[PDB]
Formats: structure tokens, sequence, C-alpha cells
């Protein structure tokens, strides 16, 4: 069920942090869930600090808009920003003060891959237009792991690798001609790259978008409602054919519409 987004929903209130310490953070499920996780299982990470390592773990989805976690684990090392993904059993997360990419092994709590992203830019020098050093963008669509970042050569513009989930090898890398620091977030929907336009308007675009498969450029304007006006993290599952986001204290998401 793939094809070039036409239109995304109104954002939907999952849960609300408490503490200031989840001003920004980024939530997640896993698309490709294995034992002994489901589709139901989240995780969550509050980001705010300069030690950021427990991510919540919650059994069932009741638990997470309304209950506590099923488990915390601690992360072996501090995490950067909001960029993280959860991608068949294992969390994808930067490295504090680093353009390394870390897979932790969930079920079994374990490093299994660390990589640095080629050339990248790293701790404010490519971040989304509201900075908190989102420099390193994990992502996930409907061909797997992806990771969105720029370099010096690419002069700050969007650059999108394909990965290799179990090695964090990159298979193939395009360079766009979007300033990175001049968009609000970004994800891949089918090979697409999108970006938001702002994260402080409730009436922002999905403004503009790049094929990974022609490797053209287009411009949007599908509306998109940042409703607390501080979005942090704009993500894209292509399990559940929804974008998941974090604004402003609020687990959000979107139901989206394909061609
Ligand atoms: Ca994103
Ligand atoms: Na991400």
């Amino acid at each position: 069920g793939c094809g070039e987004l036409v239109w995304v929903g109104e954002p939907l209130t999952l849960r609300t942090a408490e503490t200031i310490t989840g001003k920004y953070g980024v939530w997640m499920r896993d698309p490709k869930p294995t034992y002994p996780y489901t589709q139901e299982t989240t995780w969550r990470i509050d980001t705010v600090g300069t030690d950021v390592r427990q991510v919540f773990e919650y059994d069932l989805i009741s638990q997470f808009m309304q209950g506590y976690p099923s488990k915390v684990h601690i992360l072996p090392r501090p995490l950067e920003s909001t960029g993280a993904v959860v991608y068949s059993g294992s969390l994808y997360f930067q490295g504090a003060e680093s353009r390394t990419v870390i897979r932790y092994e969930l079920n079994t709590e374990t490093v299994k891959a660390e990589k640095e992203i080629p050339g990248a830019g790293y701790h404010g020098q490519f971040p989304y237009s509201w900075g908190g050093y989102t420099d390193i963008d994990l992502a996930v669509d409907e061909a797997g792991l992806w990771v969105i970042y720029s370099t010096d050569d690419a002069k700050g513009a969007i650059v999108l690798s394909k990965l290799n989930p179990e090695n964090l090898e990159l298979e193939q890398t395009w360079e766009t001609n979007i300033r990175k620091q001049s968009v609000a977030n970004a994800f891949i929907i089918c090979g697409t790259l999108y970006t938001v336009s702002s994260y402080t308007s409730a009436d922002a675009t999905v403004n503009f978008a790049y094929d990974t498969g022609t490797g053209i450029s287009k411009t949007l304007t599908i509306p998109f409602k940042n409703r607390y006006k501080y979005s942090s993290m704009i993500d894209y599952n292509p399990l559940e054919k929804k974008l998941f986001a974090w604004d402003n204290l609020n687990m959000v998401t979107y139901d989206i519409k394909l061609s």
C-alpha cells in the first residue's frame, strides 16, 4: 500500500509528559516486531538533559497511555536528541556528543553494532530548525532502516542514506538540495523523503518531497498542525501507516493518506 503523501490528519494526543524532562523526546513502536515484543509494544524516551539513559518500555498500548512501564532499560551510553528508531527488535540511537549510531538489542540489552556516519555533522552543526542537536535522524519505511543527516560537502543540505540494520553499513546515499536547518523535521514514506515547514505553527505544511527512485524534488502544501506549537520529533511508522510525533510534552500521532 505505497504511494505519494497527499494528506495528513488531525493530531491525536495519546499521552502527556508530567515532567519538564519530557518537554521533548521520542516515542516509538517496532514496525517489524519480534519476540517477546508485539505491535502494541511501545517505547518512550524523555530526552531533556545531558544524561539520557532511561528507556520506558510498555508491553500494552493501554499501559502506555494510562499506566506505568513494564520495564525500564538503562542504555550503555548517553543518548543524543530525538532521532532514535526501533526496528526489528533493536533500538537505534545516537551516542551523546558524537556521530555514532548504536544498535541496541532490547531483549538481550546488548550492543550489536556501532558505526560512525561518515562525514556527518553532529551536536548543532546541521540540526533541524528548532535545534536540539537534531543533526542525525534515524528513519524506518517500507524498505527498512535509513538515516537522515548532512555534511560539509552537502553544505547543510539534507543527506539520506539507506542503512543495513545488522551492521549499520551505508548501502546507498542521496543528496538533496533542501537545507536541513531550514526545516522543522523530516521522514521517509515509500522511499520518498518529506519535510515539515514549521515546528510551532498550527498552520504548517509538509512543504518538500524528494524521491530516491527518480531523484526528483517537489514543493508541497499539505496542511500539518503542531497543536502544542513545539514539535521536537516527527517520524513515520510504515506498519501503522502513521506519523508519530512529540509536541511540547505531548505524545501524538497523525493519520495519513497515500495515493
Ligand atoms: Ca524524523
Ligand atoms: Na527519527
